[PDB]
């Protein structure tokens, strides 16, 4: 009857929260999470930009509210995230003259902020993405701001899970990253977790962001990760699902800001883009029930691999992928809809373990 | 029966000639150009970087050859490009010593080049697209190099048209430009055509480049945009005409360097994005018959308005929808196949004026 129920033999079920669940601003969601789930991410309080957004400025007031919140309702605390290219000042990655940090004090930059936020919140906060999307689509590092101030991207890893164990040490480490069904990033990721493990350096398990649609990825490619992960005797995790339904990005995952380009709001775009304003057609909503059967078939089928299932929201309005990577549209990603009522999707899913 | 001959009494057929039609080498297209076209548009070799490519240096070699090709079976002639924010050099929008130009210093380097190329080829060149691209899709001018140069939108088009007046005389003038199909565009541009003719600045023409698709625009979009133009007194013209087939550009044009980004190389989006890399299936074929055909069919029934319908190239294969927006596609945007021969729209397009 219940998500969290239901798959209570099998894996951990969680969501994203946002401000607006953690403050009851958003009722009607705050209720379906305590009903469904018992794992929540906090969808941006956590991050860097808001948690030190100014050089000599802090601001935990949001994220305390997340962590009491979680406690109060009884969830698994999972915090997102430590390390991140995105969404982290200009401040972390210069001194305060404006010179670009050398790698020693990028790593203290690193070392202090990690002591700063998991250090506060111990036995509080359970889990922990250290590091969010470092490896590339060919397997290799990313050429990213924490990469090149580091200079070495082994090295940009294995410290900030050096550093989480320390100011953290009763928390769980977990690497993030999407794309992680790709064979070529996989195979990174891979090659990444066991030089975290022959350096002794913690790190409890890989998570797979889950952000896909209708047309990718391949059930193959999903499983064959699983496995690659899980042979590393670590955990696997599912850890922001949703099912992108809308034309162009339910074909592949799309990142940067040239969707964002003011040419796709244009008449011609707007209206081949964002084709479900009325509502959700018939079709496309048994195709969206299909998807997730068909991938939660496959979760609970590998449950002994897999620590955590999460999905990236409750209801469709509070999708970040209805102004992503194309703003102003009308997605239906996740299992509940705008009314919070339930879709067939989640009663194929919730169907899924006895079946 | 040839295209020029079946549209004679409508407006001249024309199409864009690359470097190797030109030069002979790609003489399977040359062949179809004497075959169906009366007039001819240099795809690149006319454009500010090749014809100036640095300060104090010039290469007209490869334009004159395309001027000379023109003559053998006399074309109508279509300089392309003398005014445009692309395809230019930064040298052009700075001085000797780094600085950025003056409005008086910039005015003057228009000058300067409009000289050297449309006075280079009077007599020969029988018009010019003087500005291209210069309308927003909101209707104001778009904030190009030359226009913060400049400091005005309404100067650069003044006198850009008034200084190939002086050094081309003889030659038609012409604004050029996408989406000019776009009712808020449109607006845009007939606003600058009469700013031009209130200022008695020559003006004789606006061409609507016609880079288009199965799904966009709208025939009505289209038609509007002949009317609105026509009721000006100008010449109306199609001037770079391709229908894209393939996924999200066959819905509307794109600009600037978004699909150039590696993740849609990757095989999820190739997948997606490229789905006909061993030829066109029959029913998208088809599909591009029948858009060739009513698109001819309104061209025709307007044809009292219109004054040239240009085909951005011969054969598929060379192309620019091939490798833009999104690079290492296989497109189909032309009426001639990669081994030059007639594709189904060729022929509905040439019926189209025996039509009953």
């Amino acid at each position: 009857t219940s998500l969290k129920q239901a798959y209570a033999q099998g894996f951990l079920l969680g969501t994203a929260v946002n401000a607006d669940i953690v403050s009851g601003k958003d009722a009607a969601s705050a209720a379906l999470v305590a009903c469904h789930f018992n794992a929540v991410t906090a969808e941006n309080v956590m991050k860097a930009e808001v948690v030190a957004p100014r050089r000599g400025v802090q601001d935990f007031s949001a994220a305390d509210a997340f962590v009491a919140y979680a406690q109060r309702d009884r969830q698994f605390v999972v915090g997102h995230t430590l390390v991140w290219h995105n969404q982290t000042p200009e401040w972390f990655f210069t001194t305060a003259d404006g010179r670009p940090n050398t790698p020693a004090q990028q790593l203290e930059r690193m070392r202090a902020h990690i002591a700063a936020v998991a250090g506060r919140y111990t036995g509080k906060v359970q889990a922990w993405d250290v590091v969010n999307e470092i490896i590339d689509e060919d397997g290799s590092y990313r050429s990213t701001n924490w990469v090149q101030r580091v200079g070495d991207g082994d090295t940009v890893v294995r410290n900030a899970f050096a550093f989480a164990q320390r100011y953290a040490p009763d928390a769980q480490l977990y690497y993030n990253d999407f794309n992680a069904w790709r064979p070529a990033k996989r195979e990174g990721i891979v090659r990444m977790v066991k030089m975290l493990q022959q350096a002794g350096v913690r790190i409890d398990g890989v998570g797979m962001q889950g952000h896909w649609g209708l047309n990718y990825p391949s059930l193959r490619d999903i499983e064959d990760a699983i496995d690659a992960y899980a042979a590393l005797g670590v955990k696997v995790m599912i850890t922001e699902l949703d099912i992108d339904v809308l034309p162009l990005t339910k074909e592949g995952q799309i990142i940067g800001t040239g969707m964002a380009h003011k040419q796709f709001q244009l008449p011609e775009f707007k209206r081949f883009l964002d084709p479900y304003r009325d509502g959700l057609p018939a079709d496309v909503q048994a195709q969206l029930r299909d998807r997730y059967a068909e991938l939660f078939a496959l979760f609970w089928r590998k449950r002994d691999k897999i620590a955590r299932v999460s999905v990236w929201g409750v209801s469709d309005d509070m999708s970040w992928k209805n102004d992503y990577p194309v703003p102003g549209r009308t997605n239906y990603p996740l299992l509940f809809d705008r009314n919070h009522q339930p879709k067939p999707a989640l009663d194929a899913v919730v169907a899924v373990p006895s079946a």
